[PDB]
């Protein structure tokens, strides 16, 4: 049960690794203590790669995915592993 | 980055007790923090928005402030 900023920075990382992927957005709650993003990604295979790298520092669930010919756009779960 | 606000925000919040953050959302379209805070006292509630500025500008909306 790292910090919060512990585990952005770890998200930070991950993304710095992965240059066909953006952040759209992320949340965050207390409760849950989840971390929920929207992620843009240039193609399956640099989406792969994101979900692949967030491990095994965090288990990944994905979410709804829209896919189109100029990239996927979609949610992801983040949790501690 | 992302993670420096939060670092940002963090040491506000490290330095307001009374200040307690339920919930976080941010978008990269607004470029905006989403919060979901409580406070004990209004006068908590106006420490923090003194203190996050000038880092950053503060809208209000327990409540949601937002932070941009």
């Amino acid at each position: 049960h790292a910090p919060l900023v512990d585990r952005l920075s770890a998200l930070q990382n991950i993304l710095s690794e992965t240059p066909g992927i953006r952040l759209r957005a992320l949340s965050w709650d207390a409760a849950g203590n989840r971390l929920q993003l929207d992620i843009a990604a240039v193609s399956s295979r640099a989406l792969e790669q994101f979900t692949q790298r967030a491990q095994p520092r965090f288990r990944v669930r994905p979410g709804d995915m829209i896919t189109k010919p100029d990239g996927i756009e979609g949610q992801l779960t983040l949790e501690e592993n």
